[PDB]
């Protein structure tokens, strides 16, 4: 997260770190047994880390639970990043309390202009590299479909939305992938892609979670 702020420990209690020996992506806890992340975050050997603030120190609220199964969306296209969503089933159920809690799926899509909370442990620089140990946060508005399409002509599908600031300075970045975009208490986005980070006229692009609730529910119903 470039241009954000330190969230404060366990104030984003649905935020997960995906670990394969190291943090490589975020995700969102949607119930005691399932995490939503980006399909482009797929890898084998994932451990889900819940209750994290500093990802390099055991602070006392963590739950570390291995994935038993990962399910990339059937129509995920890694070339276009269309349908950039994946479900991760936990080997054992998370214990839900104030420091670890699920985030609700949407019933309806979010509106443009809605201020959302984006979070993660990604790069905090738009040029150069600096990775934070504690969870970073960013408040960012959903942008119009037309502004999004103007920013990335020929690249935005109906399963994507832009959020952020056309002036630059504030964005998600490398290592935030797969993490939440929460608007009015619903998981509306997943950190997907952009063109650099925090550049003028290049806002972040997010998977539009409201288009996947049927697939999520059906999948959870049978796995
Ligand atoms: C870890 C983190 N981010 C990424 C990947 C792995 C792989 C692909 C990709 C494409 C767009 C944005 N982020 C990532
Ligand atoms: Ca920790
Ligand atoms: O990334
Ligand atoms: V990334």
């Amino acid at each position: 997260i470039v241009g954000g702020y330190t969230c404060g420990a366990n104030t984003v209690p649905y935020q997960v770190s995906l670990n394969s020996g190291y943090h490589f992506c975020g995700g969102s806890l949607i119930n005691s047994q399932w995490v939503v992340s980006a399909a482009h975050c797929y890898k084998s050997g994932i451990q889900v880390r819940l209750g994290e603030d500093n990802i390099n120190v055991v602070e006392g609220n963590e739950q570390f639970i291995s994935a038993s199964k990962s399910i990339v969306h059937p129509s995920y296209n890694s070339n276009t990043l269309n349908n950039d969503i994946m479900l991760i089933k936990l080997k054992s159920a998370a214990s839900l309390n104030s420091r670890v809690a699920s985030i609700s799926l949407p019933t309806s899509c979010a509106s443009a202009g809605t201020q959302c909370l984006i979070s993660g442990w990604g790069n905090t620089k738009s040029s150069g590299t600096s990775y934070p140990d504690v969870l970073k946060c960013l408040k960012a508005p959903i942008l119009s479909d037309s502004s999004c399409k103007s920013a990335y002509p020929g690249q935005i599908t109906s399963n994507m939305f832009c959020a952020g600031y056309l002036e630059g300075g504030k964005d998600s970045c490398q290592g935030d992938s797969g993490g939440p975009v929460v608007c009015s208490g619903k998981l509306q986005g997943i950190v997907s892609w952009g063109s650099g980070c925090a550049q003028k006229n290049k806002p972040g692009v997010y998977t539009k979670v409201c288009n996947y609730v049927s697939w999520i529910k059906q999948t959870i119903a049978s796995n």
